[PDB]
């Protein structure tokens, strides 16, 4: 798809079995959810943004369909208000800015 | 132009007449810059993202050209590393993601 950005780019979700809205940032390196299970082993990590530092979860090679476009890749889960698709993912799905 | 997202979008912006490196955010509400002490009234704002709130000036209606295509509206100034480029300004170009 265009999406256009006078709203947020909000868009569905499949991970784990599960629906959710996520955002698609571009100025995001990296996947960050809310909190919320996910199955295999996580690693503690610790990644920053505008406000500082928080703790996630981090999962390696997670499936992710995006739009219906398959991405596998790192997820992190932390405590945030809005789950956020970063450019690890984003770059699988070929996704690009245009203006 | 198209900009893909392999590294992160970082582009050319004029602000004051002058050049500085901006990231293409399309996660972010806001335009949020590195302090600078832009002339004129400004207003306190908080604003938020992952680990948190900061303190920002909030300026109005600022000339902000970004890679040559221009746009004005409001800027925050903080204390954040990288200068980004949100959708109140990314709208006025034109910006849309693809894929
Ligand atoms: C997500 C990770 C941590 C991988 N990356 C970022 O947060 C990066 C960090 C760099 C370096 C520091 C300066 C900021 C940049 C860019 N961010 C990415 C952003 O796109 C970031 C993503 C985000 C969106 C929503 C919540 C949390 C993170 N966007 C923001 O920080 C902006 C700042 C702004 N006011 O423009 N935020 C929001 O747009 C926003 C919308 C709604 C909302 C609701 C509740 C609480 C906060 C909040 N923030």
């Amino acid at each position: 798809p265009q999406i256009t950005l006078w709203k947020r780019p909000l868009v569905t979700i499949r991970i784990g079995g599960q629906l959710k809205e996520a955002l698609l940032d571009t100025g995001a390196d990296d996947t960050v959810l809310e909190e919320m299970n996910l199955p295999g082993k996580w690693k503690p990590k610790m990644i920053g943004g505008i406000g500082g530092f928080i703790k996630v979860r981090q999962y390696d090679q997670i499936p992710v369909e995006i739009c219906g476009h398959k991405a596998i890749g790192t997820v992190l889960v932390g405590p945030n208000p809005v789950n956020i698709i970063g450019r690890n993912l984003l770059t699988q799905i070929g996704c690009t800015l245009n203006f």
